[PDB]
């Protein structure tokens, strides 16, 4: 059982949370975590829904090896040898992309791999948000042209939007982000946000880059016109991690534990029989059975928690952590009344449903759920976010623990002036620097002649900034 | 481009051929490590949707386990080890996973506690990395490669036992039903056991050019032992402590080079029906603007049609291409049928196809297509795999004395042989067929065959002269 409570001491929480659920494993190399099926399989539910996704844009599946020509390996079992791990494959799959293109009719080329990727930095880590080892997925992509680059960068990141929004019921702000935060030999990044109002921290989603010509230049990525000229290719890539399932888990969570979306849950529906000690007759969990098969015929993922020795307040518990969304209670009065009686995880809601109406009402159940999760977070990350015009609204918000939108002039050295100086402040009322999020696609009206929030400078756009991940 | 190595004469290079010129293939500045590009990746994915399927309807669950291992773990050749970050040592060197039995079972030892917990069952997708010094083989032997492990525990022998073999079923069906390969199921020899385990199943392929067996997957019953060094115990209903039983088995991209190696011919690639992304390729002939739209159009409706009768599509509609280079390109990719859609067709009502494996052509009613592609499908499939099943049983020689061994070897066949089942006899054998010889050139046993025929009272050993125990199935091997 979750004892910390999720507000007042949130890291704790989210320790107690993830493990208390069976989602993540311990284990004796620090910053790695064994991934557990009840979050392994949310993991698989969105690699299906966006694999499917983007194998309808073309996008083929790859491979590429984990070495790059530096965590070095020297030795083979105590002999030594004559490598190192990918954080990500650009330098392992462009040279690759220069052998194959040669013409414009080799174009587009667009890759995908799913895979894990090692980054081994010193700072403290947390299972989802920041570890050794993650699992993602890495596309890369060439084209002829720069508008069809784009295209695709902006069809993978609405992708990401319906991967949170629709998979995970997290709500995102999509935008660009700055060209302090933007990818290293990159043109344009464009980003996902997500907020986390425990602790106010804004923290990148998924990100798309348009990566243009830069790459292309550096491994000779050419090909040749249908005039005949050599032109460099237009790449983009993009990825999206098992980060998704932490800011899944830090939004719907409560004081009891997890809150599981029911698109992704592992199961939708645990069957508690009712039962004590010595109670199996065959009775109840007979009813149980045929439960499950008839729930199942709709497509339902259901689970029998029929283990002996725990008591029904027990399961209760345990499968509330897990977050579970529906729970299926099945006792002697429900077998004499011919009911079942079913509890929803979000709001504690109790419904008496008759057995032939279990199939439809769960499906209604857990659709109103799935919507009802979304639409309070989305109101979450709403109430989050205060527009301001000027620099002494930023650290009153900051302590709010919400994020701010200000008219940015998107000089890079305010940037980082801003950064320096909120973390002053912060530092002086005792991670305090507050920095861009993106600057978002969606812009409220600039009226003419708006003053940068920091410099006095003309503001060019409204920008997103809070402290972060 | 075209394949031009003959199969039958220098298979090494026909190999190399078939799986560049195919695009299944690009090599890597790190020896024993290739890429995988998409065209055989769509053959990977058709593979472990299957499996994992069929695992799913077991109560398997997939999970995600580390990468890496501690030194301790590990030891409780092949192994990398992570021994510097940068020019600075780390101050335990650990290690590259070659197989995850020991990053998985302390936590199976810390999740299970009772006879409520059990049967245990789980797997993963990954990739591994045994780093030997010899020469690689793409898709067969390389130094890293791609697999699924799955590793279970239960209260009883006889129920992991009952879960190796069904986990050995559904590795025939992948090579047999899926890939169309034969196999061989049996279980390993005591030397060639899985090191620590109780005893292993396989099943067994042959690659008739150079007369090798190969292992194309494996299933263990692990039994008590992994449970006894690593502490996984459970209370029975009667509160006393028991160890589990547990199995692993794994299968790999190796399946992929099989079925290469099985199908492929002079003209490269022959892709099974059921494991091929594209299992009609139409395209459409257009030259000096001889109905242009219209063709066109009629190769969508075609698609959609098919579609209909869940045939996997494309249309090969590229401008900067001739419909001669896309019949060269299609066929050294393997795709088993090519619909040819030109005006003749068009006015006549119907389409040419084309099938990989023969060569053989027909002329279909465009409201006979679905049914009749979905036959050729089936008989495409059926008959890759009866082809390659003759051919094993044509490259297994029965034999009884050590002296017909050389000469079967020499003709590029396995033999199938009485054998008393002795280790010490296993590496006198191996040491006295590779002397004889003169890449290795020396026979082990591949397996013990499940099918097993008649002994007759009193057969000898092959080579020992001791009374026979079972028959063995012998060859090189990779
Ligand atoms: C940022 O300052 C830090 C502060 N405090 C601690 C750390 C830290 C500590 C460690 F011990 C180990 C690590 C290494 N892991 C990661 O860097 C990392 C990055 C991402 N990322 C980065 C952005 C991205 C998106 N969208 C990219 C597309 C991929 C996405 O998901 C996801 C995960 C799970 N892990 C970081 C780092
Ligand atoms: C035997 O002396 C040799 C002679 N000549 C060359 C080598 C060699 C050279 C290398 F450069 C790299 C390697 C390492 N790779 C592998 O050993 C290996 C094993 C398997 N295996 C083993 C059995 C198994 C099954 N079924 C198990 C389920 C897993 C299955 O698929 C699959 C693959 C793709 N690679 C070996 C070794
Ligand atoms: O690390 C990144 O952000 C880019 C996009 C995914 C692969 N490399
Ligand atoms: O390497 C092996 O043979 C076993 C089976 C898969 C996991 N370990
Ligand atoms: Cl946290």
């Amino acid at each position: 059982m979750v004892t910390a409570k999720k507000d007042e001491n949130f890291s704790e929480w989210y320790t107690q949370a993830i493990v208390r659920s069976e989602m993540i494993e311990y284990y004796d190399i620090s910053g790695c975590y064994i991934m557990r099926p009840w979050a392994f399989h949310i993991w698989e539910k969105v690699q299906r829904f966006f694999d499917d996704e983007i194998k309808k844009m073309g996008v083929e599946n790859s491979y590429f090896p984990m070495f790059v020509s530096v965590a070095w390996v020297t030795h083979y079992g105590d002999s030594p040898l004559p490598i190192a791990i990918r954080p990500t494959s650009e330098t392992i799959m462009y040279p690759a992309y220069a052998k194959w293109i040669r013409s414009h009719r080799d174009l587009p080329l667009k890759l995908n791999q799913w895979c894990s990727v090692v980054r081994w930095e010193f700072k403290q880590p947390t299972p989802f948000l920041r570890t050794r080892e993650f699992l993602w997925q890495e596309g890369h992509t060439a084209h002829a042209t720069e508008e069809e680059a784009w295209e695709l960068v902006l069809d993978i990141l609405e992708l990401y939007r319906r991967w949170y929004e629709e998979c995970l019921a997290v709500p995102v702000i999509k935008g660009e982000k700055s060209e302090g935060e933007k990818f290293a030999g990159g043109k344009k990044t464009t980003t996902v946000e997500a907020f986390i109002p425990e602790n106010g921290r804004g923290i990148q989603a998924a990100t798309s880059h348009l990566l243009g010509t830069n790459f292309a230049k550096m491994f000779e990525i050419e090909f040749e016109d249908e005039e005949g000229h050599k032109r460099l290719v237009h790449q983009t890539s993009w990825g999206c991690t098992t980060r998704s399932l932490g800011v899944m888990i830090m939004t719907h969570g409560d004081d009891k534990g997890l809150v599981i979306p029911p698109r992704v849950a592992s199961v939708q529906v645990v069957i508690i029989p009712i039962l004590f000690k010595d109670e199996n007759t065959g009775e109840i969990l007979g009813k149980c059975r045929e439960l499950k098969t008839m729930l199942e015929k709709a497509d339902i993922r259901v689970r029998i928690d029929d283990r002996s020795n725990y008591t029904p307040g027990w399961k209760y518990n345990h499968w509330e952590v897990k977050g579970v969304p529906l729970r299926l209670e099945l006792g002697p009065k429900d077998l004499a009344k011919g009911t079942a009686r079913v509890v929803r995880r979000d709001t504690g809601e109790a419904y008496q449903i008759s057995w032939a109406d279990l199939a439809p009402k769960l499906l209604e159940l857990m659709e109103g759920i799935q919507r009802s999760l979304f639409e309070k977070a989305k109101a979450r990350l709403h109430e989050g976010i205060e527009k301001i015009s000027t620099f002494d609204e930023v650290m009153p918000a900051l302590n709010r623990k919400h994020l701010v939108l200000a008219p940015w002039c998107e000089d890079p050295e305010s940037e980082e002036q801003i950064k320096k100086e909120t973390q002053k402040l912060s530092e002086i009322q005792a991670t305090g620097a507050m920095k861009t999020l993106c600057i978002p696609f969606d812009q409220p009206p600039m009226p003419e002649g708006t003053k940068c929030f920091y410099t006095g400078k003309p503001a060019k756009r409204w920008t997103l900034w809070g402290r972060s991940y």
